Order: C-alpha cells, then sequence, then structure tokens
C-alpha cells in the first residue's frame, strides 16, 4: 500500500465532495511531505444537508512512528470516505 501524505486527497462519500486532510507529523517527511498518522483530521465536506469531518483509521498497525500507527492508501475514514491517491516511493504490505 502506497504511503498517504498530507497532500493525498480523499475520494469523497455520497454528496459528500472529496478534500484534503490539514494534519500531519513532522518527524517522517518524504518527498519533503510530511506523512499522515492516525488521529488526524480531513477539511471540512458538505451534502448541501450536513457537514462531515473525517479521521483517518490505519490497517498497518505493526508499524508505528511516534507510537502511533500509520495510514496508507485504501483505508477507510471516520466519515465514510477512502484514501484516494499515494506516493509511489514508499510501499507497505
Amino acid at each position: 500500500a502506497s504511503i498517504a501524505t498530507k497532500d493525498s486527497i480523499c475520494s469523497g462519500h455520497g454528496g459528500f465532495p472529496s478534500r484534503p486532510p490539514v494534519e500531519s507529523e513532522p518527524l517522517l517527511k518524504v518527498n519533503g511531505v510530511e506523512v499522515l498518522v492516525d488521529g488526524k483530521q480531513y477539511a471540512q465536506h458538505t451534502d448541501g444537508n450536513s457537514t462531515h469531518g473525517g479521521q483517518a483509521i490505519s490497517t498497518r498497525a505493526w508499524f508505528t512512528v511516534n507510537g502511533k500507527g500509520i495510514v496508507c492508501v485504501g483505508d477507510p475514514v471516520s466519515c465514510g470516505s477512502t484514501v484516494a491517491a499515494g506516493d509511489g516511493l514508499v510501499q507497505v504490505s
């Protein structure tokens, strides 16, 4: 799974459009883009009826930096969306 960074836009869900994440970890930088970790929030999006946020949920909890699980491409979000893209430099399996 490709590593998801701070600029990795989301895939969106339902009537709520896509959005980028706003938080990251400075301790690890890949190609100058800091890494995305658990507990970090996506921007808000709305379907015109209600506003949804989003929190990443890692599926590779074995590998942690700063003691928190690392999020990659394909992991669902607390708002129902999913990771859409990642950097091909690093792959985790």
